């Protein structure tokens, strides 16, 4: 059910829990001594996944699952990465990466003038780079967003939770014939470039969630952002091609989102 894994297993008595992050199911911060084997007397602040106690035996499977991915989906500077776990004597512990700066949606608008293009591209170019490692292990994220994009004290861009309803981030096939693929991520992709470029903005302002299918059967996208260059527009309607063959692949993304990192530094 729960066994000792040599590769994954912390000492609990170097955890020291600290104040919840999120969930009501459980993140809580914690400080945790030697996630660096070298210096381990080192402190670092981590991210606990923990059960509360009214949780099920099925949640307990599910939260197994999602530790099993994580090692198997191995380690990438643009993912929230497994640091460790806590499976005897006592509640599972999944120890991940802590991002100090929290969501991306919420990097963004709390920075909104009354940050520089540099920053918005190398937000938008790791969340690629991340999605692009992702799909070389074989995995389809399903929920990508700004809100499940963390930001660390470096702003190093890390994408959580890969292993009422998000309509307006969800690919037709998604939506309607509830298919789930590398290209209805890439889509998603295009509605996190906007959220990006509008500074953690609400995708189809003033349409209503309901009206929202039938406008993109019309062939209707959202409009440019307000001072986005035609180059990011560009990618970001071809993220929206109806067709999902259409639609670039999240290595043309890098390739893109790297050319936009460099003309933006240059000069
Ligand atoms: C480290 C220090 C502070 C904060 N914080 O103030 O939100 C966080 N946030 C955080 N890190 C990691 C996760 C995840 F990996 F579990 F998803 C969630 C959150 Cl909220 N880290």
């Amino acid at each position: 059910d729960l066994p000792l894994d040599p590769l994954w297993e912390f000492p609990r008595d170097r955890l020291v829990l600290g104040k919840p992050l999120g969930e009501g199911g459980q993140v809580v911060r914690a400080e945790a001594f030697g996630m660096d084997p070298a210096r381990p007397d080192q402190a670092s602040t981590v991210a606990v996944k923990m059960l509360k106690d009214n949780a099920s035996d099925k949640d307990l499977a599910d939260l197994v699952s999602e530790m099993e991915v994580m090692k198997l989906i191995g380690r990438h500077k643009n993912i929230i990465n497994l640091l460790g776990v806590c499976t005897q004597e006592g509640p599972l512990y999944v120890i991940v990466e802590c991002a100090a700066k929290g969501n991306l949606r919420e990097f963004l608008r709390a920075r909104r003038p009354p940050l520089s293009f540099p920053v918005l591209v190398s937000c938008a170019y790791q969340v690629a780079r991340g999605m692009q490692y992702l799909e070389s292990r074989k995995c389809i994220h399903r929920d990508l967003a700004a809100r499940n994009v963390l930001v660390t004290e470096d702003n190093v861009m890390k994408i959580a939770d890969f292993g009422r309803l998000p309509v307006k981030w969800m690919a037709p096939e998604a939506l309607f014939d509830r298919v789930y693929t590398h290209q209805s991520d890439v889509w998603s992709f295009g509605i996190l470039l906007w959220e990006i470029f509008t500074l953690g903005g609400s995708p189809y302002p003033g349409i209503p969630v309901e009206e929202l299918f039938s406008l993109l059967r019309e062939g209707h996208r959202m409009d440019r952002p307000p001072h986005c260059p035609p180059e990011l527009y560009g990618l970001m309607r071809e993220c929206w091609h109806a067709a999902p063959s259409q639609r670039p692949t999240f290595k043309q993304l890098v390739e893109a989102l790297d050319k936009v990192l460099l003309a933006v530094s240059e000069e």
